[PDB]
């Protein structure tokens, strides 16, 4: 279908303008150690990254001590049988309402999440996953984007784990979408890494752990859809329905060997881990802080040259910081509006009315088909002054 865009109905309306460091949506803050007061400050210029705000929970990440039951060898509780419950669809205040009742009995949770970056311009949380020992929750980010923030007072409670694999990406998407932080993490993948498995992939994991074949058919898989495909919700549900038991595995095996407070210490970096506009993003970039990445070419004359002339920089630098302004225009991504090879064609092949735009051999977008007599305005532009200057 058309699919249409999720974001035009959220009670919010996105900001693509970067007109500003990224500022937390936390209104509240529950298990808190140092009040939301200080939390929404600054940290002015600096030669190691500018005017900022800080990470919410950073201070209770960092002195708040573990659950006891997690420093202890425990029987492992085996994942509950795939077909004795059917996964929890949640897309209602009152379905998170008794969900989030439902999760504060736990000791620990499992937790996912499924993105969407084609059709946005910074990406959007489309899907949720969450698993306790007896069932598996799918929440609809989408449309209970403005709501979510209600998990916090179990994300952040240090006495209930959180079970992510490899959740680098995840502690951004939560802060960035839904203003969601997470204070006792136990990340599989660095759980995996410290044991010394020979692949540390949740695919492999779920494999060898649970015995069962994943697919990556869904990573390419447009999350936005509702309802969700059979086949979509049973690998969402498989992300973390097996995660808990992989989890008691892992932490045994850790404590077993001594290499438990390294792997916590990596978790506990993993949730520290700060979203922040390009703009004002840290000049030593590192894995501190993540500033949005182009998925494409080179910033400038990009590296794939398509054997890409000398003075055609210019054109191409213009044509960049074009897809991007109109990428944060319409909200869409840089390879909606044009992918790369596209890009490349026009400055390959110089088109310098809008015929020569929209019958590019290549083929089309409608951003550059609605836009085309400008594209053939700059193009024509930077022919001249190549033909002026020399
Ligand atoms: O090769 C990949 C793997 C993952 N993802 C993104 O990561 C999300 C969660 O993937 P995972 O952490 O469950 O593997 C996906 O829904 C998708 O947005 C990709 O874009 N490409
Ligand atoms: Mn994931
Ligand atoms: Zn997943």
């Amino acid at each position: 279908g058309m699919v249409e865009k999720p974001q035009l109905k959220f009670k919010s309306p996105i900001d693509n303008s970067e007109s500003h460091p990224f500022i937390p949506l936390l209104k509240e803050k529950p298990n808190a150690l140092k009040p939301l007061s200080e939390s929404l400050r600054l940290v002015d210029d600096d030669e190691n990254n500018p005017s900022h705000y800080p990470h919410p929970y950073e201070y209770e990440i960092d002195h708040q001590e573990y659950s006891p039951e997690i420093l202890q060898i425990r029987e492992e509780i085996p994942s509950k049988s795939w077909d004795d419950s059917v996964p929890i669809w949640v897309d209602t205040s009152t379905e998170l309402e008794s969900m989030l009742e439902d999760l504060k009995n736990t000791k620990e949770i499992a937790v996912d999440l499924e993105h969407h970056d084609y059709r946005s311009y910074y990406g959007i949380v489309c899907l949720m996953q969450i698993s306790t020992r007896e069932r598996d929750y799918l929440v609809d980010t989408l449309k209970l984007r403005e709501n979510l923030h209600i998990l916090n007072e179990v994300f952040t409670n240090p006495s209930i784990v959180k079970v992510f694999h490899g959740a680098f990406m995840d502690i951004i998407w939560l802060q960035r979408d839904l203003g969601l932080y997470v204070v006792g993490l136990f990340d599989t993948y660095h759980a995996s890494k410290a044991i010394g498995l020979p692949r540390h992939s949740l695919a492999y994991l779920l494999e060898n752990f649970a015995n069962f074949k994943t697919s990556k058919k869904y990573q390419l898989a447009d999350w936005r859809i509702r309802p969700l495909s059979k086949p979509m919700t049973a690998a969402a549900r498989a992300d973390t329905h097996f995660l808990l038991n992989i989890y008691d595995q892992l932490r045994n095996k850790l404590i077993e060997s001594n290499k438990l407070a390294g792997v916590l210490y990596e978790s506990r970096n993993v949730a520290k881990r700060r979203f922040e506009y390009s703009k004002y993003r840290p000049l030593t970039p590192s894995s501190e802080v993540y500033s949005p990445i182009e998925k494409e070419s080179p910033w400038k004359i990009l590296m794939y040259q398509y054997n890409i002339p000398p003075e055609r920089e210019v054109l191409v630098r213009e044509l960049y910081q074009w897809r991007d302004l109109i990428a944060r225009r319409d909200d869409e991504s840089p390879r909606f509006v044009m992918p790369n090879q596209l890009l490349a064609a026009l400055v390959a092949y110089t088109p310098t009315d809008v015929i020569g735009v929209v019958s590019l051999t290549n083929g089309v977008t409608e951003h550059v088909r609605q836009n085309a007599k400008l594209l053939a305005n700059l193009i024509r532009d930077a022919l001249r002054n190549i033909k002026n200057t020399n």
